[PDB]
């Protein structure tokens, strides 16, 4: 319960959420790719390895989008995925419309 409250909080307050862990390249690379937007005022990230409930978390990340890996990405409450559907998404445009639709870029 605890868990999945603090999951959606992070999500629910933040226009795009980003669950990472220590040491990760396409975590690194997502984020990198989403501040290229300007998105770093309606970002947070959260390092959910440094937590002692990773478990819990990934588990929970999985029952909300498929996958348990990090990165795990949301915008506006919506599933992106990890960064492989990011750079899709950021390739084909897709990104793109739903940041404009968010009033996040021009």
């Amino acid at each position: 319960e605890a868990v999945k409250k603090w999951v959606n909080k992070i999500i629910e307050e933040n226009i795009i959420a980003v669950f990472a862990k220590t040491e990760c390249p396409y975590c690194i690379k997502a984020i990198s790719i989403l501040k290229g937007y300007n998105l770093n005022s309606h970002m947070h990230v959260e390092n959910i390895e440094k937590n002692p409930d990773m478990a819990n978390i990934q588990a929970y990340l999985k029952e909300l989008t498929g996958k348990s890996s990090v990165p795990r990405i949301f915008i506006n409450k919506d599933v992106v995925g990890g960064c492989d559907d990011l750079v899709k998404e950021n390739d084909e445009g897709k990104l793109k419309e739903r940041l404009q639709k968010l009033g996040l870029v021009n």
